[PDB]
């Protein structure tokens, strides 16, 4: 048994994006985000920015709606917006290098009332639904079709369901209410031995073809052949129990496992353990979305990139993280691979659970290479600076989606998490974050020999 009462619709091929199917997918995208945002009990909590590097929650309540409107205006499927001031106020978010830069940016913003932003959402929903009902869906949809703006808006909303869930997780438990049917994975369980598996080397082609019949973001496209040498990777994501051993061996107290930049981050934030653990009465509790529970020892540990690399430092002996090409080889092999959307059901993706799961519990989630949960459970960090593939081109609808972040200051992560939905659960999505940032994200370890 797994989570069932809250359901996320699978993504749809562009050749099957009929008006009726898209109506259902749109309604589901929006209702899911509504369920998440309604879990905040008190409206005053929307003026908190629980992550010090992101905007207050009120911004994210409006932003998904404003983005749909702004892109539909840009392709001229909408002749006017709903509230021009809000379309500007909620237009774009933030990716600051530090909390002081963000604090300076948000210091003098007059935010609307929570009820006014909910009213904006409800009006936007009805305006977009009417656009859908009054537009011909001439199959197939594609990147030069006006309806690309709608496809982009729905994936953007599902991405913000995921990133907003990480903000609500940073609120105190007394400030949020678990939605009916939210179901965590089973949590008792000591981890099994995490064996190193030889991944046979081969050649991969990274990227996505322009006429592939699936919505994707600009940075997904291009074509890059990479020869990948054989390498060893741990069959499981590193677990909470494995990371607890690192803590007990003074992992956060030993400079040689860190570097000057990551140690500085650790000291500045007085970090002694992963973000969502707390030590009390001699033992660690763990913060799931809405509840504190005993630390689930066999779940994948959730860390930022700095902490993943510090664990690699403790392992020593050339222990490292995979590259993007190495993850692709392990997850999809060397094959014109035809995505099968139904396979999303085989991994802890798309709200199969409302939490990470024990490594290996989902019995269909072993890739052919032998590695477990390459797809799903938690994103996994990669030692790969976010970068374009040959053939990359920004899209007119969102020219700065990815180009600003090809800056050697963002590391990549791939594969999707329990909370990931839409085309972000499939092969081509490329994800990236500053290395100090927290997501529903872990890692596995690699050695060359
Ligand atoms: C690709 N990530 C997940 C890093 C992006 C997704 C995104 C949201 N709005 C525009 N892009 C981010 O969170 O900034
Ligand atoms: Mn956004
Ligand atoms: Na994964």
């Amino acid at each position: 048994s797994h989570m069932s009462f809250i359901k996320s619709q699978l993504p749809i091929f562009l050749n099957n994006c009929t008006q009726d199917s898209v109506i259902n997918y749109f309604q589901n995208s929006w209702e899911l985000e509504n369920i998440l945002m309604r879990s905040i009990i008190d409206d005053e909590t929307f003026y908190i920015n629980p992550d010090p590097l992101r905007n207050p929650l009120i911004f994210y309540l409006g932003h998904s709606a404003a983005f749909y409107i702004n892109k539909l205006i840009r392709v001229e499927l909408l002749e006017k917006g709903i509230n021009s001031d809000y379309e500007i106020l909620f237009e774009f978010g933030v990716d600051p290098e530090n909390a002081e830069e963000l604090n300076q940016a948000i210091a003098h913003i007059n935010w609307p009332d929570v009820r006014q932003v909910w009213d904006y959402r409800n009006k936007a929903y009805e305006v977009i639904l009417e656009v859908i009902k009054n537009t011909t869906f001439d199959l197939p949809i594609h990147a030069s079709h006006p309806l690309w703006a709608l496809m982009m808006g729905m994936e953007h909303q599902r991405i913000h369901f995921e990133t907003s869930s990480m903000l609500l997780r940073q609120l105190p438990t007394e400030k949020v209410e678990k939605p009916q049917g939210w179901q965590y994975a089973p949590s008792q369980g000591v981890p099994n031995t995490n064996k190193m598996i030889l991944v046979e080397g081969g050649t991969v082609t990274l990227g996505k073809a322009k006429d592939n019949p699936l919505y994707g973001w600009d940075c997904e496209y291009g074509d890059r052949l990479v020869k990948v040498d054989s390498f060893f990777a741990s069959q499981y994501l590193v677990t909470n129990g494995e990371f607890l051993e690192f803590i007990n061996r003074k992992g956060y107290e030993t400079q040689s496992y860190w570097n000057e930049k990551s140690w500085q981050w650790k000291e500045e934030n007085k970090v002694k353990n992963p973000k969502f653990w707390q030590f009390n009465n001699g033992k660690y509790s763990y913060r799931a979305m809405f509840d504190e529970i005993p630390l689930p020892l066999d779940w994948p540990v959730e860390v930022n990139y700095y902490e993943a690399m510090a664990y690699c430092g403790w392992k020593g002996k050339g222990t490292r993280l995979m590259s993007e090409a190495e993850w692709n080889l392990a997850a999809y092999g060397s094959n014109n691979y035809q995505v099968d959307i139904e396979k999303v059901n085989d991994y802890n993706l798309n709200l199969k659970f409302g939490s990470p799961s024990p490594v290996g519990l989902v019995k269909t989630a072993q890739s052919h290479s032998g590695l477990w949960d390459l797809r799903g459970n938690v994103w996994e960090w990669l030692d790969e600076n976010f970068h374009p593939l040959p053939g990359f081109e920004p899209h007119f609808l969102y020219e700065d989606n990815s180009a600003p972040f090809f800056d050697n200051n963002h590391k990549m992560m791939l594969g999707g998490a329990w909370v990931t939905q839409g085309t972000e659960t499939l092969k081509y999505y490329r994800n990236w974050f500053r290395p100090n940032f927290y997501q529903h994200a872990g890692f596995r370890i690699v050695t060359n020999h």
